[PDB]
Formats: C-alpha cells, structure tokens, sequence
RNA sequence: AGGGUAUAGCUCAGGGGUAGAGCAUUUGACUAGAUCAAGAGGUCCCUGGUUCAAAUCCAGGUGCCCUCUCCA
C-alpha cells in the first residue's frame, strides 16, 4: 500500500532470494510464481500488522474483565471511536483490536523531529514518541508545536542535528511537550513524553502504562508459542533464551503458576527485566538466571544452572535469530555475513535443550524470522542429529505449513507452523470497512497478516 | 560453524604515516537566541603479531549489543 519494499543490501535480498527460490519450491510452483510470492513478502514487511494483539494476565484478571477496561480505555484514548475488541476462539488468553489506517491525507507540517528506526516501528504500532526516542528535532522547536514526526530506517541521523538530508518516513503528526533545547543541551539522559502522536499514518491504542498487571503487548504467534508447548500445572519447564519473559510469564500463567519455571538469558539487565515482569504480573514460580544457554548441561563434580541432563518435563527453545519476519521493518542496513550468523548458535542451544529434556518431553523450537536456514533446515539436521526426537503435531494449528527446501515431507511440513506475511493482501481498514466486516475475516486477517514465525515441536524417545 | 561493535562530553564517519563531522560546551560580536564569527577536544579499549612504521591489518582478552510490540 502506502510503504515500498524492505530496503535491504542487494547481497541479502539476494540471499533471502535464493532461499525462497531454491529447486523444490520452483518444481512446486514455477519460477514466475515463486518471484512474486517472495516480492509480496518483501512488500509486506514495510507494514505494520493489521492488529494490535495483547495477551491477558489470567493470572490477575480475567479476559473479560481486561476486555471491558480496555474498551473503556479506548473510549478514553481515541476520544470516543468504535473499535472492536475481539477474543480469539483458539487462543483463549488473547484480545485482537484491528489497526485503523493507512491515512494518506496526513497534512505534514513545518517543525519536524526525527526517531530511530526501532521507535519509529513501535509508533507505527500505536506507541508515543518518548524523549530517548529522539534524535534529530527543528531547532524552532517549542512545548506545544505541532509537529511531523519522521522515522531515520537507515539509522544514518547523527543525534542532535538540525538537518537531515537522508531517507525519511512520514509517521505521522503529534504535538511535542519538549523543545529541542531541553532535549539537546548539556547531557541529560531525561525520560518521559516527547511527542504526543496525535495523527498517526496508523491509529493503535497507546499501551505504555495501561493495565500493567493485567496486560502483555505481545504478537499472536509469540502468544501462540506457549500455547503449543502446553505446559502442565506442576511441571519443570525451562527457556534457554527467555528474556524479557513474555513467553515466560505466559507459561507461568498457564500452568497457574503451579510449578518450576526456569528462564536463562546471556545479558544481565534482560534477566532483570524477566524478574520485574513476573513480580509485575504476579507470578511465583518464575526463577530468572544470567547464564549462557550453550553452556547449561552440567559436567563437572559440585538448584541454580547448570542442570543435570534430562531434569526437565519441557524446554522452549526461543531461539535468538536475523528477526527477518519483524514487521513493520522498512529497512535491514546488515551484512549477509550477520543475517546468517545464527545457524551455528542456535544449533549449540538446540543441542544443549535436547541433553537437558528428559524422555517423552516436549522440545519447542521457535524463531522469528524467515529463512530456511533458520527454520526448516535446523528442523531437518536435528531430526537427523537427533534419532531420539519426533516431529509432532501442534495444537493450535493457526499459520501456514511449512515452506519446501530443507528435504521434508509434505506430512513433516504440515507438523510445522510458519507464519507468511504474504498470505493476504496488506488491508487498508477504514471506519466503514470496520462497520462492513464480517467477524470471520478479521480473524482470518489477525491470523495471516501478522509478523513473520516460526515453530516446530519436538518429543523425546 | 555464532556474529557485530569499542575513535572528542553526546551521536557517529574515516583510515598503514600531521585526529575528522554534526550536536553539546567555551569565547567574541549583533539584536536570552531559528543571527554571525572564533577555538577549546582524543595514549583512537587492553595485550601481543605482521611491518621501517599499526589509531588503521591480524589473533587473544574485556566491555556493550544482536528489537521477538511502547522511554527505543
């Protein structure tokens, strides 16, 4: 629609190129159609999902009481709208509200302010611009002034410039509530509101201090993951990578925080923000540790990490990856040599997940991104690797079935779940195409046009 | 078969031989700053290797980072 094509290096579109275009999908369906399946993708990964999808504290609050305080919420925030608040029939725990836009009829105005790409993104999804966001700004600019917010997506903006000649994109209108001087001079690393979005090219709810306890923004298929891994009240349950812990505290949740819920990650400030977020939410039986994943099975003679192989009922596996599927993402300024440096270590976690399973557990792999050696080829060699583990079935069945390349079988393909944001055309909901819908198609729509996943299950022999 | 990164207070270019820009700060003019000038600034992370010579290339070490919705 409004947005071109992800702006990659010719290198790695050209690698994410030969990866949709290799031998079996091309016997499948023929070069002049393959083209153009992997042209639609590159088209729809400059656009946000068409649903801001938020994931309830079970644990704290019901769905239909956070249904109801989120309909008052948006009452309030969109000075009274109609949008809908929709509850998914298969994932029970999860509100879908539909994203009302594009605006083409955004009038830009004089006193400009530039974001970082990443802030950019999550404005795009509905957030305000806060101070740290904030890298470029009118040198006229005063508290009040209605200004146009612009997004830097080849991060190519030197902090503090008055001028900026690079590649822009128009977010949207909103009123700011600092001037560049208060932002800019001296070095205070202040926090708060900057620029109050009040016209964005995408209209989506504000979740910054909304229902805290109660609430998760979180996409579908990240919702979907625990879901799939089917934890049990009671049950040892372990994440490699689980920071900041929304897939974390979501398995705490559903097991009614009845349990052993073990989150590891690499990077400290992440671990803490897991602990602040299971306090926050409520729960228990979240124990967060800083510890490499790859290092996690126990070797020498001595409750905390390492584990001693086969020790738990489940392990998710929420692999670190390229973040390909990262929607909206309207430009990847990486070389291929980084795109494709996960494989290796995403294998060691993969590797070190399986000694630590014990037998007849349940292994779920799960990235977001969409190559294939990422997702369907790490499936293959740890099927290969690993006689002990079995593809299984997965419950909710919601994305497409697996994508041909890695030498799996159809029957092996249908067991994987991987979300293409080419499936359907990119929706340009409009108030009246609000009033004009039928309940089944914004489902469909929540379900397809989403951000770009993956995931595979695996039980041990 | 993990990767990227470390340069001025901040944000970052650059590049085998005299240290670069924007912003911030400092000073001077003009009417506190949508003005004009002027200079103040850095053992270029540590160690070792290649080399006449390493801030640059290489290896090891260390710190930070690799978004899976919102203080970026």
């Amino acid at each position: 629609s409004i947005f071109p094509k992800i702006s990659l290096r010719p290198e790695v579109e050209n690698y994410l190129k030969e990866g949709f275009m290799n031998k079996e999908i091309v016997t499948a369906l023929g070069k002049q159609e393959a083209e153009r399946k992997f042209e639609t993708l590159l088209k729809h990964l400059s656009h946000p999902p068409s649903f801001t999808t938020v994931r309830v504290n079970t644990h704290l609050a019901s769905v239909q009481h956070v249904k109801n305080l989120l309909l008052d919420e948006l009452q309030k925030q969109f000075n009274g709208l109609s949008v809908p608040i929709l509850q998914h029939p298969d994932l029970q725990d999860v509100l879908l509200i539909p994203v009302i836009g594009p605006r083409k009829n955004i009038k830009k105005q004089q006193c400009e302010a530039i974001v970082g790409a990443q802030c950019g993104n999550a404005v795009l999804r509905g957030a305000h611009v806060y101070a740290p966001g904030i890298v470029s700004a009118s040198q006229f600019m005063k508290a009040g002034d209605v200004i146009s917010v612009y997004s830097d997506i080849k991060g190519k903006c030197k902090k503090g410039a008055k001028e900026f000649d690079g590649t822009k994109v128009f977010l949207g209108n909103g009123i700011s509530e600092l001037s560049r001087k208060e932002i800019f001079s001296g070095l205070p690393e202040l926090k708060g509101m900057g620029i109050r979005m009040t016209e964005p090219v995408y209209l989506s709810p504000s979740f910054d201090s909304v229902l805290p306890r109660y609430l998760f923004l979180q996409n579908l298929p990240s919702a979907l993951v625990s879901h799939v891994l089917n934890p049990q009240p009671g049950e040892k349950i372990l994440d490699l990578c689980a920071a900041p812990g929304g897939k974390t505290t979501h398995i705490a949740a559903l097991m009614h925080d009845q349990g052993e819920v073990i989150a590891l990650d690499k990077i400290f400030n992440k671990v803490e923000k897991i602990k602040q977020n299971a306090l926050l939410l409520g729960l228990n039986s979240i124990r967060a540790f800083c510890f490499d994943g790859t290092k996690a099975v126990k070797l020498d003679m001595v409750g905390e990490p390492p584990f001693l192989p086969e020790s738990f009922d489940r392990i998710l596996l929420d692999a670190p990856c390229s973040g390909m599927g990262q929607r909206p993402n309207m430009a990847c300024t990486w070389s291929v040599k980084e795109v494709a440096s996960y494989q290796p270590l995403q294998r060691k976690l993969f590797t070190a997940a399986v000694q630590l399973l014990k037998p007849e557990g349940v292994l779920v792999y799960s990235t977001c991104t969409i190559t294939l050696a990422e997702n369907e080829e790490q499936v293959a060699w740890a099927l290969t690797k690993f006689p002990c583990l079995q593809l299984q079935p997965q419950e909710p069945q919601i994305g497409g079935e697996g994508m041909r390349g890695a030498g799996l079988s159809c029957e092996q393909l249908k067991q994987l779940q991987r979300f293409d944001p080419s499936a359907v055309p990119l929706p340009d909901t409009d108030m009246d195409s609000l009033r004009e819908a039928r309940r089944e198609d914004m489902l469909r729509l929540a379900n397809k046009d989403s951000i770009g996943f993956f995931i595979a299950k695996f039980v041990k022999c």
